[PDB]
């Protein structure tokens, strides 16, 4: 076993943002939005929310990796509006796991 985890793309690349002003450079990171994640093991001592959170920062990492291939860097922009296609695309995985965001609206 290696630890590189794959399942394809994903449907609706179409992400919420909020910010109009913002929504006119997501038109083109969209196109460059994250389409791989990843997670290890050693991600696993906090709770749940902690560790979905932190499965995100995993993807960017490694990321950094196959930056490479384009030959370019990432702003402290770009990579908000990326990290926020990367948290969508975990719960992708399941959806088990937002069955229970629809159930009931405790917060």
């Amino acid at each position: 076993l290696g630890g590189y985890v794959l399942g394809s793309a994903m449907s609706r690349p179409i992400i919420h943002f909020g910010s109009d002003y913002e929504d006119r450079y997501y038109r083109e990171n969209m196109h460059r939005y994250p389409n791989q994640v990843y997670y290890r093991p050693m991600d696993e001592y906090s709770n749940q929310n902690n560790f979905v959170h932190n499965c995100v920062n995993i993807t960017i990492k490694q990321h950094t990796v196959t930056t490479t291939t384009k030959g370019e860097n990432f702003t402290e922009t770009d990579v908000k509006m990326m990290e926020r296609v990367v948290e969508q695309m975990c719960i992708t995985q399941y959806e088990r796991e937002s069955q229970a965001y629809y159930q009931r609206g405790s917060s």
